[PDB]
């Protein structure tokens, strides 16, 4: 419309309507004119002692707008509305508005360095509906909308990686190069805005809740079996059987079996003793791609990385925060007290835990020569009649990932948890349009002196979410997130002093219960 | 109809329009009149050292028509149209038409062998709708309607196993006998024609792209992760922490994880050396059924038998086709030259190397008095959030195979690569039409003497194919599939001086590139 | 409409739709206030001795939209998919759009030169829909839209020669002065758009595919002709005959004849060897006109510039590219590693080779006492009967080119190749307002003094083109333009380390093949 009149108003509310919640949040952003308007084919060769560190790619003079945490819509009051009364939950559509754009010219005369904005200059927007380029949203990486409403935020510059040759920096004939200016996009000047909807597909409710009950003890135990079970040979070697007795879960025959596992050194926190100067690295998981070997925390979906009450952790199967954004490429060393260091102990009644054996086979045909003989294993997948649950949300954490395109695959529940979505919320990608300098003689080479310029603007997000009731009939209380702390000297979730917002732990999901 | 009349036509054509491709093949066919006219229960016991060639089944005097071969419908040419523009496809329907039907009588008349038609003869033909036979068809044997137009070719005899006693040639109570003439079947006589359509079951898209991304670098190389890894432990053994950087894909979470994998001994081509004198059978991938060892090429799908540029291959877990049809039973011995070997590494950004380790888990618990310990696996299977690639399809490869009944199974996706299905094209079965010789006096014995002869007539097939488009917006160009050779002596795909058909290469489908 | 509203959006795009593709190209162009808003006369005498470089113009403070060249509409991959699949295509309409106008002022104050946008300054547009004046755009020129959609360019300033005097720099009494200020066009503030439209006129399809035959032997080689030739003459001269015999093609009787040719120098490439130290220009092609002696590259079409396998190049009668952009005006000394150099061997089975003699005619009149002659010709033009393919088109080299108007001419197809047009896109001419400078006093003179500046925006061209689908029976596959490199540093077609787009050659358009 105009130069002075507002495009968009602000927006950050949550509306709680029954089965419901539509939550919006608005933030104000800041854009650079990233690589000077230029794409630059980056690459690496191995780095810390790992080819798997190697990759080709290109970074873009775009940027793009992320809001793929639960903290970008969920204040903390909210969320423990949420994971304090429902049984789970699961987003629906989204709506996204761009408005207020204002585009300044930077020029640093003498170092006095003025900032004037520039009315007639634009910014090009649009969204990749179609999944045709890379999709970098769903990698737990940084730059999305801030957890605290007045926070303003630099929106992170959009490149890729793609293929590279025999795990080094080249390239191979199946590197592809996307250009993005190769995409309608919409030009806006200062009185203009933006606007996308979109609806997610069907996704099962996220289960915000604990078993109350283990899935090996689902039998009666006022109960026997009307089973029996093999428990020896007498001194000739014929076979022998007793009946399986109420209670006696050890013996008891089982329809359903735990989640797929697989071994994950176990670490001692606080109070717990570890192995001193080791270094994590070469005993660290792995698995093995295109002839190198990566690390794959946090591990599949399907064990617990800690048991309730213990402060040992399988912390290769954690999701490990900040308690606090830190500077980009940091390689300081941080240490308990200043991470939010996750635990899945609700799942403990059904998932297996990650630091301990899976469980034991037979290793041998016994005989009357050779005494049976058993051995242990640490790792199993999926077996028919597997139960398990999926690793727990949290407000800090990713809220979806996009399945990769291969035409194959099993179970699409991301690792670092959330939704696994085939069609995810479109990259929504945003640049200031180039505006050349002052040229003055023609030249068949592409210009490449520009005005210096930034822009800034308001975006809000708005989604609605689908909830899923308790419908519980446990008669005593039950465990509840609550602001508990002793003699505080600040209060959590909220600025400092100084106006930093302080967060000082991770909050989950799973704090109501329900039995098998 | 009649003597003197046609009962079909020539077809031989492909049609594209659009989204769908109609292909049509006909073919000029032989068939002998197999076991005399009589079934002949067939068996073996052990042979080259392993019972599991032990089997116990018959053989009928029935011929079958197969064209489970992709190059039965596709031209090469028509094959390199659809591998260069489309991102896959799929098989909708099939309609089947035997014609021009001419029963030959054979004499040996004190050795002059005269071949004279019999007009008043027939043969009978039908389809196994209900799938109440065994069926033989996707299994990779000889047969198929050959890939070159002008070639006829001889029917091959039906015959199947059934149950065997502990690994004999020995039945079980449990074997079964079919009898094909217990079932409904059309006599033609030379005027007659038979005709059968057929609709395939809905089916995934072949998936004919290669990923242009690898599946551990998803993320975006210019921003760090919000998540923290444990790399060490102090003088103490607190636990520290460092945040993953931009690009070290090394340490970057990851949500997803590649496909199963069984290790394969890998072998050397070309310019490569290996460990001489080695007898295969062995060392090679084996799985036990009924106290037996099988070898299972091609192996489950998940991993990649090659890595591109490589000359390592992990031949049990590939496809290996002559570059010509051999005579039956053979036992040549074969060289790399004479063999048309594929590779499936355009899926190595996603599935593992076969002849590599999958990676490593934890053995131990840590602790002040024991260093952290790891150890490799040489197999994982499916675990939750895995993703791959099935193998590709070849123009020499099958199309379909039949998912057995058994009332449970996982991701149907055939080993030999194509599609699997429940209800497959039924299997068309036809056989001469048994005359008796000169009998003059009655007996309650079967007759046994019977005119020798053999039928002949063509057979077209028409099958419908739906593409799958490609919506690409890579920039640079991409990898085609091309006639590209070097001062030729003769041209690929061709007939020789002599007539022969020549085909020096398999042709895969993933030529085109896609963004995970 | 407003200083605050864009006036356009951002549209870079390709649409296949069956026989038809519609590409879109949008660019950001600034443009420099040239001769500082005056014309002026300008001219030459003799250059490097060739009065052929003396000529009598004028140049303008215009400068003009250029979109004759085409990668400035097709992306290599869609260049690829266009030139792999079609037998020929053909322009059919044409929509441009100049919008988001910055009109910038440029001040020196005591030299730090700042740069502010004047809201009220217009610029003016208009095209030359009559064709009255001089259409230097299908000349081969440099100014054209950029290839790499990132790129900003700078427009060409309008020039033209007129008739010079007897090969000297004086005009002519014929010579005529076009003034631009002389046709009505637009005047655009910041917030207006300029919008045109054009059809193309019938032209036919270019042919996009090669002769999968030789023009001199398309007689069956199994039959021989009815027709006999003259052998030889007796010992008394009686002449003789034979029977022209299958195969050869040396004698068979023709009916066709290959195009017309002009004898050019052939050198050699790589690993050839040439005379050293040869200076070109002396013995060079040339053709005479008005008193004065003109290279005239690439020669008429009816040749091909080279074989296929051969090193050897007609040089003259080649389309020679750079393979990145070079300053104006250089005369830096240029090798083959750094120039993308065409071949028209596509063409070979009907066009004559160009550095060899087009054949030979009978010389003298043959008698008893003299042997018959024969002489070969280094040229012959046009005959009837004749065939010969035009020059194909490149991604990197002109669409049109404008037919001379002069009442007569033959077969108008551009030398340089593309599409000859009578009334082709119109010139699209644009420059920058004058503004006055503080002028205070009155003067009958002229005013000299204006406010610098230059302005800056956007063009969108769209086109459609009608595409001629491949109906092919070939067999065997056909050669397709592939990515393919070996161990690549980089991405061809793609932005280096320092954003300079690389394309290491040039892409022509015959892969495909066809019967004559």
């Amino acid at each position: 419309d105009g130069v002075g009149n507002a495009s968009g108003d602000w927006h950050c509310d949550s509306t709680w309507m029954g089965d419901r919640v539509v939550t919006k949040s608005t933030r104000t952003w800041v854009l650079p004119s990233y690589n000077n308007h230029q794409y630059r084919e980056i690459k690496s060769g191995s780095v810390d002692g790992s080819n798997a560190n190697a990759y080709f790619g290109y970074s873009t003079p775009w940027g793009y707008f992320d809001f793929n945490r639960f903290h970008s819509h969920w204040s903390p009051r909210d969320w423990q509305r949420l994971i304090n009364n429902y049984w789970g939950f699961r987003p629906r559509s989204l709506r996204v508005k761009i408005f207020n754009i204002q585009v300044k010219e930077v020029t640093v005369q003498d170092s006095t360095t003025t900032i004037a904005n520039n009315l007639t200059s634009t910014v090009q927007v649009f969204t990749d509906d179609d999944y045709q380029l890379p999709y970098v949203v769903g990698n737990g990486t940084e730059g999305c909308l801030p957890a605290f409403p007045p926070q303003v935020f630099t929106l992170p510059q959009y490149g890729y990686a793609t293929l590279n040759r025999d795990n080094t920096e080249n390239p191979t004939e199946r590197s592809s190069f996307f250009c993005l200016e190769y995409f309608p996009s919409k030009m806006l000047r200062t009185g203009n805005n933006f606007e996308f909807t979109y609806n997610f597909e069907e996704v099962p409710f996220h289960s915000s809740f604990a078993p109350s009950q283990n899935l090996f003890k689902l039998a009666n135990p006022l109960v026997d079996q009307y089973l029996y079970r093999f428990v020896s040979t007498n001194n000739t070697g014929g076979v022998q059987f007793n009946k399986n007795l109420a209670g006696r879960y050890a013996n008891t025959y089982k329809n359903w079996f735990p989640g797929p596992m697989g071994r994950t050194q176990g670490w001692n926190l606080g109070s717990g003793v570890n192995r001193a100067s080791v270094s994590a690295f070469a005993t660290t998981n792995r698995m093995e791609l295109e002839g190198a070997s990566y690390q794959v925390p946090p591990q599949p979906n399907g064990m617990t990385n800690n048991l309730q009450g213990s402060n040992t952790y399988a912390l290769e199967n954690t999701m490990i925060f900040n308690s606090q954004p830190a500077n980009p490429g940091t390689t300081a060393t941080y240490l308990e007290g200043n991470m939010l260091i996750t635990s899945e102990s609700e799942t403990q009644p059904v998932n297996r835990v990650a630091y301990n054996v899976g469980g034991q086979m037979a290793t041998n045909n016994q005989s009357s020569t050779t005494a049976p003989a058993t051995g242990t294993y640490n790792l199993q997948e999926i077996v028919p009649g597997s139960v398990w649950m999926e690793r727990d949300v949290y407000l800090q954490g990713p809220i979806w990932a996009k399945i990769p395109e291969t035409g194959a695959h099993f179970h699409p529940s991301p690792a670092m948890g959330g939704f696994g979505l085939k069609h995810p919320p479109p990259m929504m990608l945003i640049k200031n349009t180039p505006v050349p300098g002052n040229i003055t003689s023609f030249s068949d080479v592409p210009v490449s002196s520009f005005i210096t310029q930034y822009s800034t603007g308001q975006v809000t997000v708005e989604m609605e979410w689908e909830l899923k009731k308790e419908n519980s009939k446990r008669w005593n209380p039950e465990i509840q997130y609550t602001n508990n702390y002793n003699d505080p000297q600040f209060v959590d979730f909220a600025p400092d002093s100084t106006g930093e917002y302080r967060t000082t732990r991770p909050i989950g999901t799973r704090y109501l219960t329900r039995p098998l």
